[PDB]
């Protein structure tokens, strides 16, 4: 495009390349991203509008010459890096609930406009100096269908993956979301990722090692669900004081309600704001080196 010159190639979507890359006209700094059916255009179109303070701006939209591009508002890192670069001593716990509030009062009002993120994972969640989270890439899958592999052959992500999904609802819900913000919200607890898996099953295996295989009785309709098989092992659900420590008990019962295998159970974004967990929560400055 030639109202943009690409500074450099900060990473690499689902859909395709991003760029960072200077608006030769506002003379501002943005995220470029490379990806024409109407039906993607008329989404995409749709995302321009929802905009909110955890959600990454979308600033234009330039389908021309048969290409599409979506600039975006620009933000220094990703939360991946961050947990990975504070392995060490860990995020502390202050700042992960920050994190958690933010990325909920996001989810909040996408899902009040009927709107799912559907692959929420550390590396598309922006953070800057200021202490804001925000989050990334909302809305484009059902633009653009989340393929398994990316443009550049990248397996995705199965570990913030809803059972639900993973069992072949194809109706899947807002409940998705909230499944994999607590997997993210366990993993900056822990500084280990949740649930692992490195294929549809083993990632269904590991959830059913931790939880429980789900049934009936947790779960009513489950054993309908287009992929479940009666054949599953039965794993015993383990205790979550074993799973997430040394998170206190506010923040294990968020998680458990984040984690609830019936979508209609599981807690929404809404609700989770009022919980407990946050009432001292605060807004502290990261420590981040850009
Ligand atoms: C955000 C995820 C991960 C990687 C590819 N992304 C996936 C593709 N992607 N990248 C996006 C960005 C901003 C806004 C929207 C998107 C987006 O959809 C930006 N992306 C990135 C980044 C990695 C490290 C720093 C920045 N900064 C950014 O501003 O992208």
């Amino acid at each position: 495009m030639e109202n943009f010159q690409k500074v450099e190639k900060i990473g690499e979507g689902t859909y395709g390349v991003v760029y960072k890359a200077r608006n030769k006209l506002t003379g501002e700094v943005v995220a470029l991203k490379k990806i024409v059916p109407s039906t993607a255009i008329r989404e995409i179109s749709l995302l321009k509008e929802l905009n909110h303070p955890n959600i990454v701006k979308l600033l234009d939209v330039i389908h021309t010459e048969n290409k599409l591009y979506l600039v975006f508002e620009h933000v220094h890192q990703d939360l991946k890096t961050f947990m990975d670069a504070s392995a060490l001593t860990g995020i502390p716990l202050p700042l992960i609930k920050s994190y958690l509030f933010q990325l909920l009062q996001g989810l909040a009002f996408c899902h009040s406009h009927r709107v799912l993120h559907r692959d929420l994972k550390p590396q598309n969640l922006l953070i800057n100096t200021e202490g804001a989270i925000k989050l990334a890439d909302f809305g484009l899958a059902r633009a653009f269908g989340v393929p398994v592999r990316t443009y550049t052959h990248e397996v995705v992500t199965l570990w913030y993956r809803a059972p639900e999904i993973l069992l072949g609802c194809k109706y899947y819900s807002t409940a998705v979301d909230i499944w994999s913000l607590g997997c993210i919200f366990a993993e900056m607890v822990t500084r280990r990722a949740l649930f692992p898996g490195d294929s549809e099953i083993d990632q269904l295996f590991r959830i059913f090692r931790t939880l429980g295989t789900p049934d009936e009785v947790v779960w009513p309709g489950v054993t309908s669900m287009p992929d479940y098989k009666p054949s599953f092992p039965k794993w015993a659900r383990q205790d979550f004081s074993k799973v997430v420590p040394p998170l206190d008990e506010d923040g294990r019962s968020l998680l458990s309600q984040m984690l609830h295998y019936d979508p209609n159970k599981r807690i929404s974004a809404k609700a989770a704001l009022a919980h407990p967990f946050f009432q001292d929560v605060t807004k502290p400055v990261p420590h981040l080196r850009l």
